[PDB]
């Protein structure tokens, strides 16, 4: 056995250096980090890798950028009073961030997504966090905004209860948000300049899929992932138009995730992609995309070993 | 969500009064109790119902009898040093029992079973606890004995790694032990008077099934249960001869347990039977046998609600 909480949410980040970090919850409610550099074995995931804490079964999201102080990471979660909360890696240490002090109440079954653009050693970051206030069918998605200070943003959509949410900045100040609407279709909401509008993407999916989204490049390339636990992973790809969604699967390892589990995706470069899932073990696994090979299940991420094992 | 640890072991007891108790592990490693009287709703299962603690994913077993001091319960488990341990309900309170002081080392992946006969308001109890020392294929089952003081008993069998173990006293000082041998057959070891011998029962089963056994009456009646997580429950029945094993299932709720989960059974009277399993939720469920109706899935057993839900 491991210390990975069954039906923990997952969050993941990646940057060119390739450095990856993945966040998950342990049996004690702590948020742990595992790390990978290049194709070296994963490190971390132990009781010595706690970065924060949240209510048990808290949703999670994470973003990263490089700053003059080093690598910045923000991990979003919910506390035991269902208040939207944030842990900060400030380039050298983990601390509690300012978002928790705002008093944003989140629906108990809400998921979280986050995106960032612009942050660098010569420009400030722009963060957007997406959440729901209500658990019921037809609830909207709400946005909280950091472009110097936290303030409320938009609300949009009418969703399945506790919908998955994918969020990606496809270009500077250009946002795409993916969620599952009340007809069980994945839908898309878009910001290009001065307004939100309904996007052209849609796809039928199992009720209650976990959703993730990434993007890169100039077209830009967008990939939207969804998975119901113990069903195969799906990907929709945009390269100027949307393709027909396809399964990412391994005939020798059918539907490798456990029921009622979540996914997370990261990307960096042009292009490295990880899509994390939770399997028997309880284990943290991932799909990996490699140029010239395709998709495969990669190395297992360590998530601790309880005493007596 | 609940506070039921996913892939927790389960132990259950029942006595005529019908009182049931079921034991499971929570996310913090505590052993909790839920209670039922007659067909009234289940009670307990909360953080206020802790009876002991054990290593995370500890095996569990339990027995009960009535004494001059009240209802006696013994719950067997393993501590973080893999030492066989015991919690005592002494008729009025929960305390730590004497077995832990003996120093019986248990294999990390061992299951536990226990039986009792003879204990009453006019006779002392006789307890037997079954465990393994080694995790490997071909390991034996070992017995610890209470008939006034703890001492070692028999060792027998050659098992699948971490085999399920069922144990029942089919009559005064008459014992039947069920386990899965290295050929994946469920086998039977028997004590009637002065020696252990190989029983006539055998049945093919999926590798690694969770096993439970109960018995009652004068024939006697024996029932042996086995289940692999996310497969249907099986029962073999003895009423003078063994039947062909059959599935206990509900066409509207196929294979209702989660992968890699465990079962436990209780019985009392002539005859009431519960077979507990772990399902999505994470929930503690049970099959129930009712004279004139047959088998059905009964009321859900409460297993706590984490803060923020
Ligand atoms: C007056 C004020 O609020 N100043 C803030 C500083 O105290 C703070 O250190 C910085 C950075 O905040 C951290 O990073 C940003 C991007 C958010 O993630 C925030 O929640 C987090 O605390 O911001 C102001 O300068
Ligand atoms: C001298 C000695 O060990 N005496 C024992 C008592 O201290 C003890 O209270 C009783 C009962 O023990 C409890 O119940 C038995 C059936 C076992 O479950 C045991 O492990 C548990 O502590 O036993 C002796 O009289
Ligand atoms: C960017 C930083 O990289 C390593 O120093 C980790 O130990 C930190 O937790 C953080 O992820
Ligand atoms: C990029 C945009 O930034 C602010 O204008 C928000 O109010 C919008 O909703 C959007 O996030
Ligand atoms: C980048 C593209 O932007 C808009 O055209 C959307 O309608 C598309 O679905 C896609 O997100
Ligand atoms: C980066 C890759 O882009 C296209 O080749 C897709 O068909 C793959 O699934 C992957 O997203
Ligand atoms: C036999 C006893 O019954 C009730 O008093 C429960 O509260 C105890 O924990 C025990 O099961
Ligand atoms: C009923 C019998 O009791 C003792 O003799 C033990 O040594 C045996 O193994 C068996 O449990
Ligand atoms: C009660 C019966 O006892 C012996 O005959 C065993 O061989 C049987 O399988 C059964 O346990
Ligand atoms: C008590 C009952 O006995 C027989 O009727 C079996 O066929 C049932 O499955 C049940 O064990």
């Amino acid at each position: 056995p491991t210390e990975f909480l069954y039906t923990s949410k997952i969050a993941a980040i990646s940057w060119a250096a390739r450095q990856q970090r993945v966040y998950f919850q342990d049996l004690n409610g702590k948020i742990r980090e595992a790390q990978r550099g290049g194709d070296n074995p994963w490190t971390g995931g132990s009781s010595q890798n706690v970065i924060g804490e949240a209510k048990l079964f808290s949703p999670l999201a994470a973003v990263t950028w490089k700053s003059a102080q080093g690598i910045q990471i923000r991990v979003y979660c919910v506390n035991k009073d269902n208040i939207l909360s944030e842990f900060v890696y400030d380039g050298s240490k983990w601390i509690t961030g300012q978002l928790g002090s705002v008093g944003v109440k989140v629906g108990s079954n809400s998921k979280l997504a986050a995106l960032q653009w612009g942050g660098s050693e010569s420009a400030p970051p722009n963060i957007r966090v997406y959440y729901q206030k209500s658990n019921g069918s037809g609830s909207s998605i709400h946005e909280y905004v950091w472009s110097g200070k936290w303030t409320a943003g938009a609300s949009f959509g009418s969703t399945v209860p506790g919908t998955g949410i994918g969020a990606t900045a496809i270009g500077p100040g250009r946002l795409r948000i993916y969620y599952q609407a009340t007809d069980n279709k994945i839908r898309e909401h878009c910001w290009d300049s001065n307004s939100w509008y309904v996007g052209g993407f849609s796809a039928s999916a199992s009720a209650g899929v976990s959703i993730a989204a990434i993007s890169w490049g100039s077209t830009p390339q967008i990939r939207v992932y969804w998975q119901k636990g113990r069903e195969e992973l799906y990907e929709a790809a945009y390269g100027g138009s949307w393709n027909t969604p396809g399964q990412i699967k391994d005939a020798s390892r059918p539907t490798p995730s456990l029921p009622d589990t979540f996914i997370a995706a990261n990307s960096s470069g042009n292009i490295d992609i990880s899509v994390f899932f939770q399997a028997s073990g309880v284990s943290l696994q991932q799909w990996q995309w490699i140029s010239g090979k395709g998709w495969s299940i990669g190395a297992v991420v360590p998530t601790g070993t309880p005493a007596g094992w």
